[PDB]
């Protein structure tokens, strides 16, 4: 069996039940089920990372002064990234607000983390790519259509994965580290300076932590990200997925489709 002999046989049941038919079998797969079936290369999609978001507090609580965005990138490349940018500085200027976190999808699977800190009178922003350092220029084109200067977004990345399949899962590792670095910093522990760069190294420190020769716990390996990605899934637990609107429209459905998802998961992520 090949991925579109699976799309046909999945795309025939959806005809046969009354449903929309799918463009990728991607469509009905999610988190939860690949982690079920110990399929821990499935790389996070839009989706999954609402439930990754709700994991480490982002999806509210961390009404107060944080805002949160996930978001992509690549109707003009630029939009939905820039219009959150600017819902932001509003709520600043309305006094509502005071940072941004922001996880971005660059396009091709990959996921990014971008948190803009206010500061009386001044806008400070930190980016992190897990793949190391290297900005991409959508995200710049979008932080130039919302005047934040370039001199004061700082690419704090370091080297932390090559596999890919886990990026989602460190983008919200690196804007809880890069948010836990900022809190600090203003209780006193770095200096932002001039240009916000004061912090890096400092940020740098937690995103180092617990990889390569680093020995602090937890160790952030493969084992690490196989248990968040269990911890993960235990939230899933329906209507927020495309696959859960599936079978909440569809009642039983999961018991075709099912076989079929879990064949493709074995062909896609061995």
């Amino acid at each position: 069996s090949t991925a579109q002999g699976i799309l046909q046989q999945i795309n025939t049941i959806l005809r046969r039940n009354n449903a929309r038919e799918i463009e990728d079998v991607h469509n009905l797969l999610a988190l939860d089920f690949a982690t079920e079936n110990q399929n821990f290369r499935y790389w996070l999609q839009t989706h999954d990372m609402f439930f990754a978001a709700r994991q480490y507090t982002f999806h509210d609580d961390r009404n107060d002064r944080h805002d949160f965005a996930i978001t992509s990138v690549g109707p003009t490349g630029r939009d939905l990234l820039s219009s959150n940018i600017d819902n932001f500085k509003q709520k600043v200027d309305s006094g509502e607000k005071d940072r941004l976190t922001a996880i971005i999808n660059v396009g091709n699977r990959h996921w990014v983390t971008l948190v803009i800190v206010h500061q009386n009178g001044n806008y400070y922003g930190y980016y992190a790519d897990s793949l190391g350092p290297d900005i991409d220029n959508n995200i710049r084109g979008a932080l130039r259509e919302c005047d934040i200067s370039d001199d004061n977004v700082h690419d704090v990345s370091v080297h932390q994965q090559t596999d890919g399949h886990n990026c989602g899962i460190w983008a919200y590792e690196n804007a809880r580290d890069i948010n836990q670095a900022i809190d600090q910093a203003l209780q006193g522990n770095s200096n932002f300076g001039e240009k916000g760069e004061g912090i890096i190294g400092y940020i740098r420190g937690l995103l180092s932590a617990g990889i390569g020769n680093d020995t602090r716990q937890p160790q952030r390996n493969e084992q690490y990200f196989r248990n968040r990605r269990r911890n993960i899934s235990q939230l899933f637990q329906s209507l927020s997925s495309p696959r859960g609107r599936l079978i909440q429209g569809r009642p039983g459905i999961q018991h075709e489709i099912d076989p079929l998802l879990l064949q493709f998961l074995e062909l896609q992520y061995p």
